[PDB]
């Protein structure tokens, strides 16, 4: 009776539903019916938002048994994100000591030269090109390659098997499965070569991390490895394309860019705050005891989906909260997560967005789509919104 059905996201474009506005007004803690899974609490406002995602009393745990709340009809488990303090606070530590905001701007200068070879080759090709096949949907994958040691030889397959992982893939589970192990088999034998004549990359580093006097396992160092490339490649190479979507749809944004390449950084903060990436909500936590919120008891076990796509835009918090505005400040959006599970490769998904808008302005400051924007076909991967191709004339 009583719960809404939800997603309220229409998938074909990065609308923020009208509903979620409505619920931050009046009702700001609410149940609602996904298409698989069981019901769940959905939270819209900033400050609740916020509050779950770093409350100790929300937990991710039971994520490893649970019928969660979803868009699609199979359920992925584990990584970081099925964790809780303190074993994930343990991988946490040792990862970050291993990844840092160092080495991630260390990337910059290798990131800007591996943009520049896709504009080369979407320039080669020659227009309309398909700026997601050819742009979004490289950067991130060899940019995890470079940071974590793949050796240049082996980019091109490591990113056609990375490419099966994508929610857009069409390929057979029995494709993907192949994919996976050669993946994971190749991912193994990186890590002994690198604890054998360590280097400066990340699977070095991450053998090397010691946090105290502990260690990652050799398989926590498989699976964290394998780990970071899902995190970092989907959502990456999505943000990707719904920034240049917005770039080229909106005169103003890309005017602004062009005239103070130094709004950039401040841009892609905007962006993150302003584009509401999921479809839905994903990643419920769970109450592990009554929680009261907003004067709503949330039973010890039930799923709560705390919305950034929402909170991003609750105007209690941001003046003119679906105004983009490239100067904004303050700007503390919640696009990288919030609480102990916030975005551990932010600093390496700034530098990326960063560098793929200025690789593409400086070199293509006439880019703009080659079809009408009504004519542009969206993804109905179900998990994140963007654009499946973007075919682009400059
Ligand atoms: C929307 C992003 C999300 O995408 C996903 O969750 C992607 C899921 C795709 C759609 C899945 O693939 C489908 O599986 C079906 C059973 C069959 C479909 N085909 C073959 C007919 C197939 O397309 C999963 C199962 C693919 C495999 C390789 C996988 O486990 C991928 C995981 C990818 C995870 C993500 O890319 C990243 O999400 C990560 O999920 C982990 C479980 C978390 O711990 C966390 O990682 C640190 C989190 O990142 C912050
Ligand atoms: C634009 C690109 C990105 C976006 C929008 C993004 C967003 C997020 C968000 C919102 C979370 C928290 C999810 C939650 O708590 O429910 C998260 C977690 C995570 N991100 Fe990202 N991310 C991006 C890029 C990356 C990259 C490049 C990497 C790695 C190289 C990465 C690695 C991870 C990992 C490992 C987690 C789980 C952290 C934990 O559970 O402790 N992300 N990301
Ligand atoms: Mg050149």
């Amino acid at each position: 009776a009583e719960p809404r059905a939800y997603p309220f996201n229409d998938v074909h474009g990065l609308t923020l539903a009208g509903r979620y506005g409505e619920l931050q007004e009046t009702e700001p803690v609410s149940r609602v019916r996904p298409p698989y899974g069981e019901e769940a609490w959905l939270v819209t406002r900033y400050e609740d938002v916020r509050a779950v995602l770093g409350d100790g009393r929300f937990v991710r745990g039971p994520s490893m048994t649970r019928d969660e709340p979803r868009t699609r009809p199979e359920m992925v488990k584990g990584g970081l994100l099925s964790m809780d303090p303190p074993e994930h606070s343990r991988l946490r530590r040792l990862v970050v000591k291993a990844f840092t905001a160092r080495r991630a701007e260390s990337l910059r200068p290798r990131a800007r030269e591996i943009a520049h070879e896709l504009v080369d080759q979407m320039a080669a090709t020659g227009q309309p090109a398909d700026l997601v096949a050819m742009f979004a949907r490289q950067l991130p994958v060899r940019v995890i390659c470079e940071l974590l040691g793949v050796p240049s030889a082996d980019h091109d397959r490591f990113t056609r098997w990375s490419g099966a992982f994508l929610s857009t893939a069409e390929v057979t589970a029995e494709e993907m499965q192949e994919a996976a192990e050669q993946a994971y088999a190749y991912m193994g034998d990186l890590i002994d070569r690198r604890r054998k004549e360590p280097t400066d990359d990340l699977v070095s580093a991450l053998v090397q991390a010691r946090d105290q006097q502990d260690s990652l396992s050799e398989q926590e160092l498989l699976d964290l490895a394998i780990g970071l490339l899902v995190a970092g490649y989907e959502s990456t190479t999505t943000q990707i394309a719904d920034f240049v979507y917005l770039l080229m749809t909106r005169p103003e944004l890309r005017r602004q860019l062009l005239d103070r390449p130094e709004l950039i950084p401040s841009a892609v903060e905007e962006l993150t705050r302003w584009v509401p990436l999921g479809v839905g909500t994903a990643f419920p936590r769970y109450a592990v005891e009554d929680v009261t919120l907003r004067g709503v008891t949330i039973r010890a076990g039930e799923p709560v989906l705390a919305s950034t796509g929402a909170a991003n835009r609750d105007q209690a918090q941001f003046p003119d909260a679906d105004r983009i505005d490239v100067d904004r400040t303050p700007n503390q959006h919640l696009g990288f997560g919030h609480g102990v599970h916030h975005c551990l490769g932010a600093p390496l998904a700034r530098v990326e967005l960063q560098v793929a808008l200025e690789v593409l302005l400086q070199r293509l400051p006439g880019i703009r789509l080659g079809i009408p924007e009504t004519q542009l076909r969206w993804s109905e991967g179900m998990l994140l919104r963007g654009p499946l191709e973007l075919p682009v004339v400059w």
